[PDB]
């Protein structure tokens, strides 16, 4: 019995190289191209030998042994990776652990800036070479994408080359195709991340309550039993990924989307048209499916979670799977929640049911257990509807800038970089959200919100600074967004020294695109709370208003950088006094 040979016969040759690539990207974020495909070959050449004879010498290693034996070998470990070539000495599984630590989630590399007229030759001239470069270079920059998924995100990839590089128009794709599948890399990223975060911070019981309410939106249709089921295999597929066994993984996903479809008819109708589909695209289907219509026999939850008088006995007779059927009840009725509201009403149930069964008389104290989620419901749904208030008044820029203040007030030990990455894409959730139907807003704003939290609190895991976002962090998967909602302006925080640099522009940032352009105003925004922290949002979009002024006249200027330098100091200096 050959694991690696298993794994080839199962996935395919290309799957099976594909995803060795992608594995290999992302323990070890810094190499070449070049160096990953050989040892990729070397290690498909094995397991074509383990297939022809499984009986053969080293076949029957697991594929932990056999891929950490072959990241082992690669050139220059300790000068490159002088934390990786420790981990080499050790021994499986303790050697995989190590790996894992050591990924980088922000490791900085170049932007992928592409050259449609170089790459549609590199594409014609090789094609495997040109997408497997692609797999490489998202893989090392996404140490945490979900394997599989990176494969169907490559074939649309090709899909985009191909159409468009005979083409007339030469970057007739250029904004509309790469830019497009550009987000779609960022947000499924970021999805996949928080789904690792919580089995790394939370454990698999976060993990399998998160899907529990999630799937029972998707498939109000399905039963109890068979969204556990799919949980059940869902997790052990994302527990896979997120510990490097993308083999596996992608086996185990296979098998779940092939279960899925021969029970579509007891789970969704919204499944047909996914399961009319090819391996990667059927599985993308299903992972991103619409959800189905509520059935017209949803039933009363009065009567078995609020007036029945054995709940206590029920609930400690079995407390998993008595929540758990909560869960699954209200998750299902409430596709217009987000994912944590319906975690945090689940654990004010539990919380409830906790206390008034420690008491003489239990059913008149939990009678009202459903009236308590009232105000849990409420906070979110103002939150939203202020936000997108204010987004659809001022526009997206603006409401950045407004995220970015309010966020850096929050934490202004955090770096101006992250504090900007935060703002931007919380702002881009208003375009995204805002626009929706409006019972799909809050669901949309904050689910997406967990994900930006999750990316600031991945990045002060590695760079912790500020004792306020370590608990936010870490204290409760579900309280996290009302969590960082809640924190106002540290008044520990002493204002950061006054660099007049830093507020100083020049004649290089008009030749920018005007994203870039935005991001270099953004970051003096954040810069400007940081020294002025009491000044308000107020204050603060008057003088940003000013330098974006001053910014405009200048650019426009015969003499740009004497306007820069004339006008540039000034502004400098009065923005202090308008931020007393
Ligand atoms: C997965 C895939 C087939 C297999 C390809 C993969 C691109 C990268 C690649 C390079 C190789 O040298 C082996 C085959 C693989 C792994 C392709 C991208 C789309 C296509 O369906
Ligand atoms: C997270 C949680 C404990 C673990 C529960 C979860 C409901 C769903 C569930 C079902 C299971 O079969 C395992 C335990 C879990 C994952 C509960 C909801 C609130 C409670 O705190």
């Amino acid at each position: 019995k050959s694991e690696i040979a298993h794994r080839f016969n199962d996935l395919g040759e290309k799957h099976f190289k594909g995803l060795v690539l992608v594995a290999f990207s992302q323990y070890l974020q810094q190499c070449p191209f070049e160096d990953h495909v050989k040892l990729v070959n070397e290690v498909t050449e094995f397991a074509k030998k383990c297939a022809a004879d499984e009986s053969a010498e080293n076949c029957d290693k697991s594929l932990h042994t056999l891929f950490g034996d072959k990241l082992c070998t690669v050139a220059t470990l300790r000068a490159t990776y002088g934390e990786l070539a420790d981990c080499c000495e050790k021994q499986e599984p303790e050697r995989n652990e190590c790996f894992l630590t050591h990924k980088d989630d922000h490791p900085n590399l170049p932007k992928l800036k592409p050259e449609p007229d170089a790459q549609c030759a590199a594409f014609q001239e090789d094609p495997d070479k040109f997408l497997g470069k692609y797999l490489y270079e998202v893989a090392r920059r996404h140490p945490y994408f979900y394997g599989p998924e990176l494969l169907f995100h490559a074939e649309e990839y090709k899909a985009d080359f191909t159409e468009c590089c005979p083409a007339d128009d030469k970057l007739a794709c250029l904004i509309p195709k790469l830019d497009a599948l550009k987000e779609r890399i960022l947000l499924s990223s970021a999805k996949e991340r928080l789904k690792c975060s919580s089995f790394q911070n939370f454990g698999e019981r976060a993990v399998k309550a998160w899907s529990v309410a999630r799937l029972s939106q998707k498939f109000p249709k399905a039963d109890f039993a068979e969204v556990s089921k799919i949980v059940t295999d869902l997790t052990k597929v994302h527990k896979e990924c997120c510990h490097g066994d993308l083999l596996e993984c992608a086996d185990d996903r296979a098998d779940l989307a092939k279960y899925i479809c021969e029970h579509q008819d007891s789970i969704s109708g919204k499944l047909k048209a996914c399961c009319d589909k090819p391996l990667l695209q059927k599985s993308h289907c299903i992972a991103e499916v619409k959800e189905d219509d509520l059935p017209s026999d949803l039933p009363a939850l009065a009567a078995d979670f609020a007036e029945d008088k054995e709940i206590c006995k029920h609930y400690k007779d079995a407390k998993d799977v008595f929540l758990g059927t909560f869960l699954y009840e209200y998750s299902r009725r409430h596709p217009d929640y987000s994912v944590s509201l319906l975690l945090r009403i689940a654990k004010t149930y539990e919380a409830t049911l906790e206390k008034c069964c420690a008491e003489a008389d239990p059913p008149a104290c939990y009678r009202t257990v459903f009236d308590q989620f009232t105000p849990l419901v409420e906070e979110p749904k103002s939150l939203v509807k202020k936000n997108c208030d204010l987004f659809e008044e001022v526009g997206e820029y603006d409401f950045q800038n407004a995220l970015i203040v309010r966020y850096t007030k929050k934490a202004p030990q955090v770096s101006t970089p992250t504090l900007v990455e935060i703002g931007r894409t919380l702002g881009k959730v208003g375009s995204r959200c805002c626009k929706l139907p409006e019972s799909e807003r809050l669901p949309c704003s904050e689910n997406h919100l967990a994900l930006a939290l999750n990316r600031l609190c991945v990045l002060h895991e590695k760079t912790p600074v500020s004792e306020k976002i370590t608990k936010c962090c870490t204290d409760s998967l579900a309280e996290r967004r009302p969590c960082f909602s809640a924190l106002e302006l540290d008044e520990g925080y002493v204002p950061k020294e006054f660099k007049a640099e830093t507020f100083t522009f020049h004649a290089d940032i008009c030749t920018l695109p005007e994203d870039e352009k935005q991001i270099k105003k953004q970051s003096a925004l954040a810069e400007l709370v940081k020294h002025k922290p009491k000044a308000t949002k107020e204050q603060l979009k008057t003088v940003l208003g000013n330098f974006s002024a001053f910014v405009a006249k200048c650019c426009g200027a015969e003499d740009k950088e004497a306007c820069f330098a004339e006008e540039g100091p000034k502004l400098v200096a009065s923005s202090q006094l308008a931020l007393a």
